C-alpha cells in the first residue's frame, strides 16, 4: 500500500503539497505534485479521496479539486469555481458532493465529466459564515457537520439532493465518522477567544444515525481545541485529537484516562488508521511554520517510524 500527506500550508501563502509514504520501505518523498506536473497544487491543500484509481485533492483556498493518477502522481483532470471547498464524498462514479466554507450551499459535482452540476442549499445559513465540512454515508442519507460559525449536523436525502433535518449541538463541531453500530461521532472545537459566534468548552457526541438523537456527550475543557475524530478500520475505536492523541472504545460510558500518545508542546494536526493493519499515523505540525512530521505508532503506541512532510499536515489518504 501507500500513504499520501496533504500539507495544507500557511493559509494565503499558497506552500501547500503532497507527500507520498511507503510504509514498507519507510521512505517519504515530499513535493510530489510538483515532482509528477513541474507545478504546485495552491493554498490549503485540505482533504484527499481515491476512488477507482483517481486521487482527488481538494485545494481548499485554490478553489479547484486535483484528478491525479495514483501511480504517476500527474493531474488528468481538475474542477474548478469551487467558492473554498473541503471535503468530496461520491455518491457514484458521476456525483459527488464538495462541502465549501465561507458558502451556504453543497457542491453538487460529476467526477466523470469534471464538472459542477448542481448546488445543494443549507438552510439558515448565508455566504458571510457558511460552512459544511466532513460528511458520512447512511444508506440514502449524507450526514455533514456544519463547523465554522456552526453547531449543527444536516441530514441530506441524496435522491432528492435536500437537506431534510437538522441537528442543533455545542458550536463547530469539527469532523464527523459512523462507527460499525451506525453511531456518528462528532466532536466540537469549541470556537475561540475572541470569537463573534462563541467560545465553550467543547463535547465529544454519540449520535444515533437511524433517529438522528444524542446517546452521548462528552465534555471536555474550556480552552481545549479538539478535532479530527477517527476510526480503525473496523469502526469500533475511536481516536481525536485534543492535546493528546486520545482513543476509546466506541461502546465506552467513560473517556480514557491515559491517552494514546501524550501531548509534546507541538500541534498534532491530523491522524489517520491504517484500516487494514491498525498503524496510526500521527501529523504534528510543530508551530505551525517549519517542516512538520509524521509519526506511525503501532496499534500500542510503540514508533515505527517517523519522517519530515510538508508544512502543516492535515490529511492522509491511503492507497490500498
Ligand atoms: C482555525 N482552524
Ligand atoms: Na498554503
Ligand atoms: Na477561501
Ligand atoms: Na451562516
Ligand atoms: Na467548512
Ligand atoms: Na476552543
Amino acid at each position: 500500500s501507500g500513504l499520501f500527506i496533504t500539507n495544507e500550508g500557511n493559509f494565503q501563502y499558497s506552500n501547500a503539497t503532497l507527500s507520498y509514504y511507503d510504509p514498507a520501505t519507510c521512505e517519504v518523498e515530499n513535493e510530489v505534485f510538483y515532482r509528477a506536473n513541474g507545478f504546485k497544487l495552491g493554498d490549503v491543500a485540505q482533504s484527499m479521496v481515491i476512488r477507482d484509481g483517481i486521487g482527488w485533492i481538494v485545494v481548499n483556498n485554490s478553489h479547484v479539486i486535483f484528478a491525479i493518477d495514483i501511480n504517476t502522481f500527474k493531474e488528468v483532470g481538475r474542477i474548478t469555481g469551487f467558492t473554498s471547498p473541503r471535503y468530496i464524498h461520491f455518491l457514484s462514479d458521476e456525483k459527488a458532493y464538495v462541502t465549501q466554507i465561507w458558502d451556504y450551499r453543497i457542491f453538487i459535482i460529476n467526477p466523470k465529466t469534471y464538472e459542477i452540476t448542481g448546488y445543494i442549499e443549507c438552510p439558515d445559513m448565508d455566504m458571510e459564515s457558511g460552512s459544511t465540512e466532513q460528511m458520512v454515508q447512511y444508506g440514502k442519507y449524507v450526514y455533514v457537520n456544519c463547523w465554522s460559525y456552526q453547531n449543527r449536523i444536516l441530514k441530506i436525502d441524496t435522491e432528492t439532493d435536500k437537506v431534510v433535518d437538522e441537528l442543533t449541538i455545542g458550536i463547530q463541531p469539527t469532523s464527523l465518522v459512523m462507527d460499525k453500530y451506525n453511531k456518528m461521532w462528532t466532536i466540537t472545537d469549541g470556537g475561540y477567544e475572541g470569537s463573534p459566534y462563541g467560545y465553550e468548552a467543547p463535547s465529544l457526541y454519540r449520535i444515533d444515525a437511524e433517529t438522528f438523537t444524542v446517546e452521548k456527550q462528552f465534555k471536555f475543557k474550556l480552552g481545549d481545541w479538539p478535532s479530527e475524530v477517527q476510526l480503525n478500520g473496523t469502526r469500533d475505536t475511536l481516536y481525536w485529537i485534543n492535546n493528546d492523541i486520545w482513543r476509546m472504545p466506541v461502546e465506552a460510558d467513560r473517556v480514557p484516562v491515559r491517552p494514546f500518545l501524550e501531548f509534546r508542546d507541538t500541534k498534532y494536526y491530523g491522524l489517520t488508521v491504517n484500516p487494514n493493519n491498525g498503524e496510526v499515523y500521527v501529523a504534528d505540525a510543530i508551530d505551525y511554520q517549519q517542516q512538520g512530521i509524521v509519526y506511525r505508532y503501532s496499534p500500542q503506541g510503540k514508533l515505527i517510524d517517523e519522517f519530515y512532510v510538508g508544512i502543516i499536515p492535515g490529511a492522509f489518504c491511503w492507497k490500498l
